[PDB]
């Protein structure tokens, strides 16, 4: 090897009046940005229109195969669909010493700030799961099966 | 006549029984001992809402009382066990942390080891903002 293998993960906008989030604009942005650093080599640019589906999954498989050392992505909200998936995929990369760099938030997931990200997400996810569970139990009680308003 | 640092504790308490370490009186003892270790600190109050352990089923009257006391200038900092045992969701965590921060009132989340007035607190606010944005976008 030698060079750090750098990928980018992109969410592509469904229009058009948003050229900045177009596929082509993002391909050029990341290709040029990663070329700024001669210690790095571009692995690939991965993009789905919209964790997120097919190219995200291709990226994860390339990570499991040792093709990528660091993934750029614009934001947590583009990286994955929810807290639980953000945890899952950040941790899966981290166990293999693969960093994600969240550009908007300015967080490399392998730093102590990365560790705090994961602590905060774990607490957030526990609360979200308990909230769903509470809401499900409340919802069951709302259903009228005693002939409250209408007889049998 | 400069007053000691006025420390509140926010707690979700259990009436079970099978969980007496989460009782009101166990919590009073815990925070009494902590504040005793620091001669420059004084208890503002214990703020405690009854809640079912391992759940988000919780009262909110004391949380509201605490927020009012913070806005009324009675409290310099708030200890609380966890993000998941404080406000009820992400948007509310953001709302209340920001409101306290605007008044320079620190919350210390004990399990996460996050003081909301430090750089870690700035990180907490960005990560929570991202979680909220992530919901909106997905
Ligand atoms: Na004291």
């Amino acid at each position: 090897l030698e060079r750090l293998r750098v990928a980018a993960y992109c969410r592509v906008s469904t229009d058009s009046e948003d050229q900045l989030n177009s596929y082509k604009s993002q391909v050029q942005y990341y290709t040029d940005m990663i070329k700024k650093n001669k210690e790095w080599v571009l692995a690939d640019i991965y993009a789905d229109e919209a964790t997120k589906r097919e190219d995200f999954q291709r990226m994860i498989n390339d990570c499991m195969n040792g093709e990528i050392d660091m993934v750029f992505t614009k934001s947590i909200s583009r990286f994955a669909r929810n807290t639980l998936d953000t945890l899952k995929y950040v941790r899966m990369l981290k166990e293999r010493n693969i960093a994600v760099y969240f550009e908007d938030e300015k967080i490399n997931t392998l730093t102590m700030d990365g560790e705090l990200l994961l602590v905060v997400l774990s607490s957030v996810a526990q609360q979200e799961v308990e909230n769903i569970s509470a809401n499900v139990k409340k919802g069951l009680k709302m259903k009228m099966k005693r002939g409250e308003l209408v007889g049998f």
